[PDB]
This record gives C-alpha cells, sequence and structure tokens, in this order.
C-alpha cells in the first residue's frame, strides 16, 4: 500500500504514508499513467448547477477543523468541539459555512504545503496572508490587489504573499481575476499570423482590448487587469507603473546583450488558481513568491511558443546554428539564465537559481519526512526546464497525489 | 469528447487521443489515489524469476494474443493458417506445459518489444532491428561466441547497427540462460582503502563478482569488464573480451586543447544485458540488445551523474569557473562542453552518435507515425526528456501517456 521510494543517488529509502491521507483522485489509473498531463479534469474545479450537498461539504469541514486545531495543538479541546458544534449548525441551516481569519491563515499556509508543483515549498510557512472576503466592487479589488503588490514587491526585497477574496456562493456568479497573473506582457497579433510580445497572452490581450483598453505595441507592454465581480462584466483597472518593479536584462561579459532590450518583471504572481480550504472554494485569492531564474530565462525567454529568442542570441554569440551537434541551444540557453542571475543581482532583487532552489527542495522533502510521513511532488515540474540531472531533486522518486487545502485550477470564465 | 485519454501538445496547440491504451493488458504502479511514474524499478516493471512453470491458462492467454498480434501484422487474421497455428499452440501448452515461436514470430515479437519501449527515446529505427536466434545455444561457451558475434555485427567499425541476439528461453524444471553483466561492455570499479571508488562507481558489485569468479583486476578508470555468461544450472562462466572487438573513443573538445589531457573515453556500443525478453507469455531471460548512443548518456548520465563519474568539478576547475557559488553555473557550463567533447570525440572517431536535439525531433516524427498506425503511443516523460536542456527539445512540450503493451523488454532480478 505504502510506497517504497528511492534516491538513485544517495541510495537512501523512505516510505511514503501521507498519500494515504490523499481523498481526490488523480489522472492516473493501473491501465495508464497521466502524470505528465498538465490539465486534467480530476485537478479542475468546474461550475455546478446546485449547492454541494452538505454530507461532503460537512466532512471536509469537520476534516479541515481537525486539521487546524491540531495545529495548534489544541486538538481535543472545548475550542474545537464548538467550533466544530458552529460548523455543523451553519451548514445545517445554510448549507454553507465561512472561516474564520486564524483558519483562513492555516489553510493558504497549508495549500502551498500540499501544492505538488511547487519546488519552492520550502518558505510555506512564511506567507502574508491579506484577509479581502470583504470586498463588493471591483474598485475594491483593485485597492486589495495594488496593496499586495506594492507589499510584496517591497523595493525588491520579495516577500511571499496571499490575497483571499470572496468565497463562491451557490446563489451567484464568482469574483474572479481574468489575468493568469498580476503582471502580463501584451501579445499582439500581428497580421501576418505573427506575434509581438507575448504569444501567450494573445487571449488576455485582446480582451482587455474588447473591454476598452489603448493598446501599444512594444514586446514588453504591460497589460492592465480585468477584475469581476459576481454576476458583473469585468471592469478594466491599470496598474499604476510605480507598483510593477521590472528588471533589464543585461549580460555580465557580452555587452552586445542589453542592446536586445529584453526585461522582466519582479513580481510572479498566479491570480487564475482556486483556493479550495475545508471544502470552500476562493475563486480570486491571488499569490505570489519570488522568481527561479530558470522561469524566466529557459521558459519564458526561450521556449519556441514563447518570446523564443534562443537563435537571435546565438547569432549575437557568433555560434554555429548550422548543425545541432555545435549545441547552440544549449550555450545561448545557458547565457540567457546567466544575464537573468546578473541583472536581477544587480537591480536587488530576490531571485533563486535552479541549484539552490532544487537543494533548499531536497531539504524539504527530508523536514516532511519527519513532519508528515511523505510529500506530494510532480516529478516533472519539480526537475528544472535545463540542466535536469545536475539537479539532486532529478535523482529523487517522488511519490504524487492531492491533499487539501488545495490550489486547484479552474475554467476560464469568459 | 472521445472516451480515451486526450494529449497535448503545448508548443503547437494541437490534440489526440490515445486508443492504444486500451490494448494494454498489464497494469502499472499508479492509481487514482497517487501516481508513481517516477519510479525506476516500482514492482510493476519487474518480473520475478519463476520456481514453477506458468498455469497452463494464464501463459494460454498470453499464447493466444500474441499469435493474434502477429496474424494480424501479417494480415491473415481469422484465416486457417491462423487457427491452425492457435491450435498447434494450445497443442503445445496442452502436452509440454509450454510452447515454441516460429522463427518469424521471434523477429516480429522482439521489434515489437523494442517498439512498445516507453523509456526509449530511439525507437523511430524500430523496424530495423537485426534478429540473431541464439534458440539453439547450449553452453556459456557458446553464449560467448554468440555475443562476439553480435558486438562485431553490431559495431560494424564505427557504422552502427541495431541487434539483439535470442537466447533459449526460460524452460520449467530447468535453470535459466543470464549474461550477469548489465551491460555488455562496463567499465570496472574498484573500492578504494578510503571508500572512494576507482572507475564507474554504478560496476562496483559486478566487478567484485569478477574478481571472486577468477579475474584478475587492474587499476584504472576505464577497464573493460569481462562477461560473466550462465548455462542452465552450471556456475557462471568467466568470459574475456578480445581487445579488438571493444571499440572505444578518447574524448577531446573541439577548442579546448586540455581536454584530451584528462584522459577520459567511452565505448561505442551501448548493449543491454541484463533485461527479459516477454512474448506471449514466452520469457527469454538471456537476450542482450544494442543500439547507439545518445550524446547524454554519456556526457550528462555517465560522466556528470554525483554517483557516476562525476567529474563535473574537475572541468568546472579547468574551465576557470566560480565552483564556490551556485548562480555563475559552472555545473551547467562545464557540462554543456562535456557533451561537445562526447559529440566532437565520436563524429572525429566516424562513431555513430545522435545529439538530444536530433534525437527528440525525431522521436516526435515516431509519434506522428504511431498515432496513424497504432492510435498511440506509450512513453516515459522523464526517461524521453534528456537530462540536460530539457525544454530546449521538442519533447518536453509533448504530453505523454504510459502503459504496458506485450511483447515487453522487463526488469528481472539479479541472478545471484
Ligand atoms: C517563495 C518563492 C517561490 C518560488 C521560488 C516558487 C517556484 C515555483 C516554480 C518554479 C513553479 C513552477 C512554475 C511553472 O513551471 O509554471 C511553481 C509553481 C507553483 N507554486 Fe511556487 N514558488 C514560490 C512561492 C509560491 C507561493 C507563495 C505559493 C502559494 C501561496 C506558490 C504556489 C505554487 C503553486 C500552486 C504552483 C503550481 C502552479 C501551476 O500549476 O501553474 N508558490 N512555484
Ligand atoms: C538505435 C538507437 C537507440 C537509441 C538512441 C536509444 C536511446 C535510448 C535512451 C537514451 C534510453 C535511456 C537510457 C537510460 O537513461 O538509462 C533508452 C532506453 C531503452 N531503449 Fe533505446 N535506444 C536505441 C536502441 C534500442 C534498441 C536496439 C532496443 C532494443 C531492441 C532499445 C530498447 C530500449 C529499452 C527497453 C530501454 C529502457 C531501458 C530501461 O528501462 O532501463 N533501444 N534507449
Ligand atoms: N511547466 C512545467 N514545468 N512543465 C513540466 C512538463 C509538463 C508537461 N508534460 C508539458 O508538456 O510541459
Ligand atoms: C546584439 As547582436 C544583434
Ligand atoms: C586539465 As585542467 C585544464
Ligand atoms: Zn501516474
Amino acid at each position: 500500500k505504502f510506497p517504497r521510494v528511492k534516491n538513485w543517488e544517495l541510495g537512501s529509502i523512505t516510505y511514503d504514508t501521507l498519500c494515504a491521507q490523499s481523498q481526490q483522485d488523480g489522472p492516473c489509473t493501473p491501465r495508464r499513467c497521466l502524470g505528465s498531463l498538465v490539465l486534467p479534469r480530476k485537478l479542475q474545479t468546474r461550475p455546478s448547477p446546485g449547492p454541494p450537498p452538505a454530507e461532503q461539504l460537512l466532512s471536509q469541514a469537520r476534516d479541515f477543523i481537525n486539521q487546524y486545531y491540531s495545529s495548534i495543538k489544541r486538538s481535543g479541546s472545548q475550542a474545537h468541539e464548538e467550533r466544530l458544534q458552529e460548523v455543523e449548525a451553519e451548514v445545517a441551516s445554510t448549507g454553507t459555512y465561512h472561516l474564520r481569519e486564524s483558519e483562513l491563515v492555516f489553510g493558504a499556509k497549508q495549500a502551498w504545503r500540499n501544492a505538488p508543483r511547487c519546488v519552492g515549498r520550502i518558505q510555506w510557512g512564511k506567507l502574508q496572508v491579506f484577509d479581502a472576503r470583504d470586498c463588493s466592487s471591483a474598485q475594491e479589488m483593485f485597492t486589495y490587489i495594488c496593496n499586495h503588490i506594492k507589499y510584496a514587491t517591497n523595493r525588491g526585497n520579495l516577500r511571499s504573499a496571499i490575497t483571499v477574496f470572496p468565497q463562491r456562493a451557490p446563489g451567484r456568479g464568482d469574483f474572479r481575476i481574468w489575468n493568469s497573473q498580476l503582471v502580463r506582457y501584451a501579445g499582439y497579433r500581428q497580421q501576418d499570423g505573427s506575434v509581438r510580445g507575448d504569444p501567450a497572452n494573445v487571449e488576455i490581450t485582446e480582451l482587455c482590448i474588447q473591454h476598452g483598453w489603448t493598446p501599444g505595441n512594444g514586446r514588453f507592454d504591460v497589460l492592465p487587469l480585468l477584475l469581476q465581480a459576481p454576476d458583473e462584466a469585468p471592469e478594466l483597472f491599470v496598474l499604476p507603473p510605480e507598483l510593477v518593479l521590472e528588471v533589464p536584462l543585461e549580460h555580465p561579459t557580452l555587452e552586445w546583450f542589453a542592446a536586445l532590450g529584453l526585461r522582466w518583471y519582479a513580481l510572479p504572481a498566479v491570480s487564475n488558481m482556486l483556493l479550495e480550504i475545508g471544502g470552500l472554494e476562493f475563486s480570486a485569492a491571488p499569490f505570489s513568491g519570488w522568481y527561479m531564474s530558470t522561469e524566466i530565462g529557459t521558459r519564458n525567454l526561450c521556449d519556441p511558443h514563447r518570446y523564443n529568442i534562443l537563435e537571435d542570441v546565438a547569432v549575437c554569440m557568433d555560434l554555429d546554428t548550422r548543425t545541432t551537434s555545435s549545441l547552440w541551444k544549449d550555450k545561448a540557453a545557458v547565457e540567457i539564465n546567466l544575464a537573468v542571475l546578473h541583472s536581477f543581482q544587480l537591480a536587488k532583487v530576490t531571485i533563486v537559481d535552479h541549484h539552490a532552489a532544487t537543494v533548499s527542495f531536497m531539504k524539504h522533502l527530508d523536514n516532511e519526512q519527519k513532519a508528515r510521513g511523505g510529500c506530494p511532488a510532480d516529478w516533472a515540474w519539480i526537475v528544472p526546464p535545463i540542466s535536469g540531472s545536475l539537479t539532486p531533486v532529478f535523482h529523487q522518486e517522488m511519490v504524487n497525489y492531492i491533499l487539501s487545502p488545495a490550489f486547484r485550477y479552474q475554467p476560464d470564465p469568459w
């Protein structure tokens, strides 16, 4: 039942007993493994036409309350039995319930802790939870968002944070942030099927224009936010330029690199995922930490369907782009990642390279083994996009499963 | 839409459905509660030895299934030849408890097992495989002759050719034919006084077994090991491969002149010899197969893995890189030059090799072919994506479905 897990570099063995707490199903079955799929309908939390029946919600709620009081060690006290009483009374009457701020804070950190695809989980206990459940309009969402950004950025000394908007109610639409991240660069479809800017943001850029935005035409034009209040059309809000910290990219030894005009924002904040805590679903709960250099240098700038600067940089380096055996792609990629680390360090902006990051994740796997008897990790996401075997996580076997609280994917509001 | 797995390629935006997984008859390690897909040796990819022949019904359903696959491949499903062969197989199993494959059936199944291998990125070559029938072999001495012929044919002086030699199958009430070494060519790993290892740390146990069986050891980082071949019910016999038979490549760098001075090298022929070949229920415990290397296997895994040659720091020091801080990306830089050196050395020596970019681009082409041909292709993402420059190759952005299909190459316990 309990999977035997091995590290092939050290030859050490551990038994994951935590996977037994998993109550939510993954995309896999004995017939076939679907662990490499990014978006399975299993990790997704779609709509619904009728509220979740009390039986199920009550069991998820009681479990979470059990998790919480067990964290503060008062597992069994009167406060515990009374909090359970309260949840049950509210669900029985209203078919739903509400969390306390302390409970919401414990649940958010635990959602991050439980996130299989996150390599930065060693920082899980250090999270600023902004309570925004007392928000009634898109305009208010914007103010809250601006406070999250100014706090998290911190003049370059980034701090992990999350802002939790009102949960979903059966009798209405959701509070949603249409953008996938608080900071994104525009992607303009240019006549000849070409794309100016970030190809990943083409659709969102169009929606912003459809909703009245005056677009530019640069490669790094920060998009405005489309915030949506329940059952209302999204409203456009332009982020103040002073709130959006950006780092211009230059290379430590290649003077011509800076001339490329490359740059990237400091704050990585996902805003399209759903935070589930004790049966309660929060459709708008943006979270942010700090970047791992590979996200910018490798993926964002080198992916074929993104900025794809690999060839341009190779040419500037005068590499042999004729054949692949010259490893021109590899060499160029290394220098770009190097330029990213040098630039963020020069500008005094928090950044972590993939070696430091994965080394800290291995320590985290160790902490969780003693703490909980295991740790859910998605190998393909934990192992960096370049130099995979040069890092310790590559030689570590991992078990993947769903634990709750959890950050899950959800449908696009449009 | 369709009831089968929906698979997406994020680079192109294309979608495909895997219907081939519906033909899987062997369970994997995963369940809806958790994914155990990253485990190298899960007990689900291994086939434990047998102290008793396979139950005549499980073996029959498996045998029947294989014969149907064979007849469908030649387009004679339902024919008289098909029905007669099925009757002939259950007639054999009926009185002997087992059965035997026809020459062409063995050639078909061997090519099919490679075709069905989820961890192999070189499957676009699956149709081109030299199948050496060695089911008449009766001694460890003959096993050596057969292997020497395999090595000579496959090596072909640098212009490598994929090949497999099939020795007699598992027979109940009789010992197995086994090659003790993991690969036909392996470098020795000597356990030092100080706990360290000289040579290949992966080969420490086999090196000690060879010594225990009469081999006089050397003291170099690149000493080719002798073969420990075992015929049924006999102790394993030691055989030394003639040096002229083992083609090796001295490593040098195209621009870094000092690299040649490192004394690094690697053999040309990659030949797995400890895997079991399973065809229609029949088990071939000794069936060594070979192809040609992908540059990353040597330059990245073999030479740079912490538990292998671990030369990353040495080369970085030669390149005068800051090995005190991670952010200098000294590991990434050194690893790149080490892979370039492997590619340069093999191309120079006129020995066959393929870089990770070309290999993965050809595997994508294989995926398209298999989509039209069988409606899918079982692929283990972690093993398909190269150990360096992952998202720089096309396969990284391709979602894959993994499952077990037979014929297959499976893991087996060590004979010792
Ligand atoms: C502290 C710094 C952090 C670093 C260095 C870090 C790094 C990463 C990386 C490299 C990924 C993969 C991204 C991709 O490939 O698209 C990731 C994913 C993720 N991170 Fe972290 N993380 C950090 C903080 C956080 C925080 C603050 C939260 C939540 C409160 C969080 C939640 C997640 C989740 C849920 C995912 C999965 C996202 C998805 O599936 O798209 N991370 N993180
Ligand atoms: C022709 C060139 C070929 C190339 C470039 C190729 C490449 C590879 C690579 C890179 C691996 C991963 C090895 C590792 O990470 O340890 C692999 C695994 C494998 N290949 Fe191929 N292969 C080729 C030929 C063959 C042949 C001829 C067969 C069999 C007839 C075959 C069967 C397999 C199997 C079963 C594995 C998985 C081994 C395991 O699970 O440990 N391959 N191949
Ligand atoms: N963002 C990531 N780290 N993705 C890892 C690989 C996931 C997926 N198999 C793909 O096509 O990319
Ligand atoms: Zn799986």
